[PDB]
């Protein structure tokens, strides 16, 4: 976890060097020099990228590889006008550049390890023996080469051809970074500055530049690494239009086809006596629990309301259970709108369900509004004793037992309540 | 360059597990036993991702570490049910599951490596001397105990405690993966058959996926880890939902908007007997004092005029004191508007508030025409024990203590009085 936090927060970096860059820099991500290579008009900015979160406190041996590489770098790169900077985070040390002085350097180059001595040691401070360049020169080295030449560099007083002063003064720079939480903040207000919104920044901008530095990063080609500030403003900016011109198309096309099959759907709903059944799968419709009362209060508000017209009580089959069949009733009752289920309890009662309601039309009172049960064998049994005018089935529930021979079938394809009340005509537009 | 690719196909690969595991499956990003670690109802199947698409070859020393810690942790964990998969991509080797032989798992604890015999070969393979034994158990090892420990090792022929049959025959399996790019098509592929298009998945879902499965990586708590299909899932369309939505808004002006939201309120407004609540506060909507009496006047001649067709009373819930309520009082009394406020001094009423109003139709009086009151405890206990048909909340005023179940709560976004008459569709034109 710590590699791929540490991997994270160099991506950070990087892309808040190329927010932070102008539109004349090429950076290229995963450098060769260092993990991000800024490249101005006469100037080279390489940065290496280390994170520490784990150390309680900044040492000079965890920074003894990356200085020693640098330093390398200048002594085959004198001539280039190359800056090397190196941006590790500490939690317990001050944010900003830290000085780094010849005496900590010399120790640098009196590390004991012989891996550092064997690659950059040597190169910096060549051995005066002809035996030691002989040894460092093995491609493969014994345990007693080894050993023998950390002695010698241990012991043997060696020069420098680096000039350690100059590329301290002006190729070196060393700042102790950000957190990888204030990091992130940090390039995303940068994103934000670029016209950005937060919630767009948050949700589209961050992660796609996220995945084009990883995408960028593990390329061979180092050519095809190189990017700039606005090569990716131009890719977010392409990517959200695309997106909104996607996303407004495939709407328009569906805000079509529901007008054609809501004027296919209106002959049938503004007959004030015909009796309607509806088959409805709650694992189709997005919040069905909490819109389900709304929805029928409102059909019932609009079919259902006129006692003299309206004759047909409309019926609901749910693929569900008993158990949530009683809860929907209690609140349906909560609500003072009045249904019956056809259970009492766990069994299922013909003469209930199948009951005309009686209607006294001075107190503008009807008996119940509606019918509501599931999808049981015996609820199915008192459909086909008394066959619909329209039945409209939402969700492709399995309709293999209705009896459906002269019964007006209106298969309807929905995925939310808005939709079924617009087609219905319950709603002018969505 | 190679890490970074290697740790984006571990991301894929878990990525790849995570869409094509069931809903009753939990997946833990970088886990305790391996990388991936999916725990179904009774195995717990364990991948570990390996990258190796610089080796021409696939040889058994490419293996010989994940294969040691595998064989390690099932030494210690032999009584749980746990499956190993390794999953290790070789450009040229054939996708699909590979045997590993006894043989080649002898051959792996024969190996000269003194890290992994120090490791893992010590605890699989224990010796017999108890001088080995207290130097394995040293913290720091000399170079002297290092090559003493690497020839009783390399000499000895030393027992195996882990049943390299049964764990080979049941819980270990190694398959040959994808290439980083094959891997990424699959992925993709798997991300649109769950209902996303391919241009939706490349700009939005992929990249959001793969920063989720970063971030989790990187947490160090192994609980925080744990993801499932139904919580990407979720996560995804409700980052695509939210990116719709604010991309669909601040297009359209002011005025489109508010026509939308006017257009949307209609239906509502025009049924003659439904019980519309407000919950307004003074300090969102500019001059209120001044124009609150108008307002409500305006509003009662549109609603609620007719005697014999208007049965429902508006109720007006205000954000304010008592003080301010009495002075509303005056001002309605003053202009022979007739509302009750269920406060006589500083003491709340519940039924002085929950009457209902006595009307004469001959004289056309209605005893009085609205509720106007303040958002306290009492009054919003009257509210919840009477629910409405609409619910309007003028402000974002707090409706936490309302018991919100089964009502249409609309939320109205205005500065001014103008902009709420137009959108309850008492003016014509702004």
């Amino acid at each position: 976890d710590h590699t791929i936090k540490g991997f994270l927060y160099q991506f950070n970096k990087t892309l808040n060097s190329i927010l932070s860059s102008t539109d004349q820099d090429e950076i290229q991500i995963e450098g060769i020099i260092e993990d991000i290579d800024i490249k101005n008009s006469n100037i080279t900015n390489a940065i290496q990228c280390k994170y520490h979160e784990s150390k309680v406190r900044h040492n000079l041996s965890d920074i003894y590889k990356p200085i020693l590489q640098m330093l390398l770098h200048f002594l085959e790169n004198d001539s280039l006008n190359i800056k090397y900077a190196l941006y590790a985070y500490f939690p317990n040390e001050q944010v900003g550049v830290k000085e780094v002085t010849k005496s900590q350097i010399e120790e640098i180059l009196s590390s004991s390890n012989f891996d550092y001595i064997s690659k950059y040691i040597s190169k910096i401070k060549p051995p005066k023996e002809q035996i030691i360049k002989e040894l460092l020169g093995k491609t493969s080295k014994t345990t007693e080469d080894k050993t023998r030449i950390k002695k010698y560099y241990e012991t043997s007083k060696l020069e420098t051809i680096v000039d350690i002063d100059k590329f301290l003064r002006d190729h070196f720079v060393f700042e102790i970074g950000l957190s990888y939480e204030e990091l992130m903040n940090e390039t995303k207000n940068l994103l934000m500055k670029e016209g950005f919104s937060l919630e767009d920044v948050k949700d589209l901008f961050y992660p796609n530049s996220i995945q084009y530095i990883a995408e960028l990063s593990i390329l061979p080609e180092a050519e095809k690494r190189i990017s700039s500030k606005n090569k990716l403003i131009d890719y977010l900016k392409g990517n959200k239009k695309t997106a909104m011109s996607r996303w407004t198309s495939e709407v328009l096309t569906r805000k079509q086809l529901l007008k054609v099959r809501k004027n296919q759907l209106v002959p049938s709903l503004n007959i004030n006596s015909r009796s309607r059944y509806f088959i409805i799968d709650p694992d189709t419709i997005d919040n069905f629990d909490d819109e389900f009362i709304l929805f029928v209060k409102d059909y019932l508000d609009k079919y259902n309301s006129k006692i003299k017209l309206h004759t047909e009580t409309p019926c609901f089959i749910l693929k569900t259970d008993v158990n949530n069949l009683s809860e929907y009733h209690k609140r349906f009752v909560s609500r003072n709108i009045q249904i019956i289920t056809g259970y009492i309890g766990d069994t299922f009662y013909f003469k209930e369900f199948n009951k005309e309601p009686k209607r006294i039309i001075k107190d503008n009172w009807v008996e119940f509004k509606a019918r509501i049960s599931c999808n049981s064998d015996e609820v199915i049994k008192c459909i086909n004793y008394k066959k619909c005018d329209d039945l409209y089935i939402v969700g492709g529930v399995d309709v293999s037992l209705l009896d459906t021979a002269d019964v007006n079938i209106e298969n309807l394809e929905i995925n939310n309540f808005r939709e079924l009340k617009y087609l219905l005509s319950m709603l002018k537009e969505i």
